[PDB]
């Protein structure tokens, strides 16, 4: 038994980091084949985060220059590409370690695992959630940024997150794989605005049901209802609504538990009014929304299969 | 910025697990230069576990006969000791991937990482605090026996536990690398009995650190004392004492912040009386005791040199 907030394993990223560097600065990408994935403000002096012109930072870049490392190998790099946010540079050796990886957009809700690296190396590890406004509240310090965030289902790699910004007020922001940026934030070293950020209900249930399979009764009360007095007290406590699409998703472990999607939404309901706050739930005083059902299936039982 | 229970890139061990089977029974194996480690139940056949003659278990068992697996490879052992509670085979080919290793009995209050693996492959990595009874609080499944738990704090792994039992109160029990327990327990499949688990005060007073690093005040008041008044206090509430051993290890956090030791045990004194309980730290209503000083350390910065 057990229930942990757990990451991936993250040796077959390990092996796909590098050291970038250009004009001066450096910091984190990502080789895979051949090519190397990196913000795109690599490029730019200081002065210029406050206020970039990429087309204009960029078209005088040198080639042939942008430096990048990795252990005792820095790769030459040919030349260069600039895709929405990032830059692919299409350097002289081919990653021998590429995995089986792909890309993804993933949605918010969705968990991945980061791998944080400093200087091009590993770091640590950690299982984050994207946030409904889009963020993430991760652990990001000065020189991280190129860091990714990814899963590995079975067959590796779906690469899901770069990092990027920090928001002044201590969020973090970043991009698909393609440098399409996640929410309403820019790479400008300026005044943002981030949603409010709500809690994932979908996810709130899922861990509530490993619970029960972990020996977590008491919160199971004998009330019950459907979901449209469920979805009107969810969202002024401002969690995201539960539709018919999360009850599906969620059958398999109703199916486990002999517990119907309904009546746990009630205990829910409670718990926001009367419940929680103390006894806690899987050794934790609040309601924890950073496992999607499928974490709870893959760990707790469905971990075999890759 | 950010605060995150981070655990140590796990890449470096994935390449040394083994799926190991003997008799029938099949569990999870570490391979370093040559030779495979992994608990000596995995010679157990059912009603043995429940009391088990591990010598004369053995002492038939067939050299030239545990099966050892790894991807497409299966290796031929050779033979074979009993190191306390595990096995050592010295089989017939040698890990290409052992990094420096070495191993380690780390004591009580230390924090390390775990690869969760079943049938030899890897699941997921968390990290874990051996609490102060030398149980761990994990997540572990039927056959992820043989996981491993170590760190890498700069070149590489110190291998410090290997899971063997889960108690019948939900929590886990194992070995340090020379197949001493930690702990009153034994591989036996019976009654046993952890201590009472008292929560980690020098860790605790690392996380109030961490926390004012990362823009938590609130609890900073007014008082303080000396650490006989704390003392005398921290032990009703069953935290372990503090030692003028566990204030030189604050240090550096206090000359960080211009916070000293005693001041911060002062606000601590409170939260036990008033103040934590909802408002959060750090994004949780309770005092968690999984952070050592140095983890405060390495992570929110020194996170450079390996
Ligand atoms: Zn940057
Ligand atoms: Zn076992």
């Amino acid at each position: 038994s057990g229930f942990r907030k757990m990451a991936f394993p993250s040796g077959k990223v390990e092996g796909c980091m590098v050291q970038v560097t250009c004009g001066t600065t450096t910091l984190n990408g990502l080789w895979l084949d051949d090519v190397v994935y990196c913000p795109r403000h690599v490029i730019c002096t200081s002065e210029d985060m406050l206020n970039p012109n990429y087309e204009d930072l960029l078209i005088r870049k040198s080639n042939h220059n942008f430096l990048v490392q990795a252990g005792n190998v820095q790769l030459r790099v040919i030349g260069h590409s600039m895709q929405n946010c990032v830059l692919k540079l299409k350097v002289d050796t081919a990653n021998p370690k590429t995995p089986k990886y792909k890309f993804v957009r993933i949605q918010p809700g969705q968990t991945f695992s980061v791998l944080a690296c400093y200087n091009g190396s590993p770091s640590g590890v950690y299982q984050c959630a994207m946030r409904p406004n889009f963020t993430i509240k991760g652990s990001f310090l000065n020189g991280s940024c190129g860091s990714v965030g990814f899963n590995i289902d079975y067959d590796c790699v779906s690469f899901c997150y770069m990092h990027h910004m920090e928001l002044p007020t201590g969020v973090h922001a970043g991009t698909d794989l393609e440098g399409n940026f996640y929410g309403p934030f820019v790479d400008r070293q300026t005044a943002q605005a981030a949603g409010t950020d709500t809690t994932i209900t979908v996810n709130v249930l899922a861990w509530l049901y490993a619970a029960v399979i972990n020996g977590d009764r008491w919160f199971l009360n004998r009330f019950t209802t459907t979901l449209n007095d469920f979805n009107l007290v969810a969202m002024k406590y401002n969690y995201e609504p539960l539709t018919q699409d999360h009850v599906d998703i969620l059958g398999p472990l109703s199916a486990q538990t002999g517990i119907a999607v309904l009546d746990m939404c009630a205990s829910l309901k409670e718990l926001l009014q009367n419940g929680m706050n103390g006894r806690t739930i899987l050794g934790s005083a609040l309601l924890e929304d950073e496992f999607t059902p499928f974490d709870v299936v893959r760990q707790c039982s469905g971990v075999t299969f890759q």
